[PDB]
C-alpha cells in the first residue's frame, strides 16, 4: 500500500470523506494507505476529524453516531467532496440498521449531490460477516442508484484486502 495512492492519482483533484459508525474500522484504513502527514483536528469539541493530504488527494475521517450541534459543520466538509467512503462493520448485525440510517442522512444531503459512494463491507474476515449482496438489501442501496455511482466492496482493513480495489474503483470513476 506504500505510495499506491500517488501512482494512482498523481495529484488530480480528489477530496475523499471517509465516515461510518465507531468501531467500523476507518482509522485502520486511513493508516494503511500511508497517505502522509495525518492532521488530527477538532473543528469544535465533540467533533474529531483526521485529515491527510498527498499531492492533491485529501482525506477527512470522523465517526457518525450523534451530537447534532456539529452537523452544520459536517455540511462544510461535504462541500467539494469527490468521493464518500462509508465503512460498515460487516460482522455487527444488530448495528447495521443504525449504520444504514446514518449513511442515508449523509449521502442524501444536497451538498453531496451525485457524490460517488463506496460502501466498505469491512471485517469480512470475521465469522458471520454479511455478504455484500446481503448488505445491499439490508441498506436498500437501490434507492441511491438513480443519482449516485455506488459500490459495495468487501474489505479486511487490518490486511488491506479490498483497499487497492477501492482506490482503483474511485479513480476509474473520477476526472
Ligand atoms: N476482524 C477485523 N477487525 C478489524 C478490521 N478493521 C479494524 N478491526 C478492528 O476494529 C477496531 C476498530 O478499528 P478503528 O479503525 O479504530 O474503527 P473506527 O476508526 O471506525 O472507530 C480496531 O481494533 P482495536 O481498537 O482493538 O485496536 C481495529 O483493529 C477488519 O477488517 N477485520
Ligand atoms: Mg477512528
Amino acid at each position: 500500500m506504500g505510495g499506491l495512492v500517488s501512482k494512482l492519482f498523481k495529484n488530480r483533484e480528489m477530496r475523499i470523506l471517509m465516515l461510518g459508525l465507531d468501531n467500523a474500522g476507518k482509522t485502520t484504513i486511513l493508516y494503511k494507505l500511508k497517505l502522509g502527514k495525518t492532521s488530527k483536528t477538532v473543528p469544535t469539541v465533540g467533533f474529531n476529524v483526521e485529515t491527510v493530504k498527498h499531492k492533491n488527494v485529501s482525506f477527512a475521517v470522523w465517526d457518525c453516531g450523534g451530537q447534532e450541534r456539529i452537523r452544520p459543520l459536517w455540511r462544510h466538509y461535504f462541500t467539494g467532496t469527490n468521493a464518500l467512503i462509508y465503512v460498515v462493520d460487516s460482522s455487527d448485525v444488530d448495528r447495521l440498521e443504525e449504520s444504514k440510517q446514518e449513511l442515508f442522512r449523509i449521502v442524501t444531503d444536497k451538498e453531496l449531490t451525485n457524490c460517488l459512494l463506496v460502501v466498505l463491507a469491512n471485517k469480512q474476515d470475521v465469522d458471520g460477516a454479511v455478504k455484500p449482496k446481503d448488505l445491499i438489501e439490508r441498506f436498500q442501496l437501490n434507492k441511491l442508484t438513480g443519482e449516485h455511482t455506488w459500490s459495495v466492496i468487501p474489505t479486511i482493513a487490518i490486511d488491506g484486502t479490498g483497499l487497492v480495489e477501492t482506490l482503483n474503483w474511485i479513480s476509474s470513476h473520477s476526472k
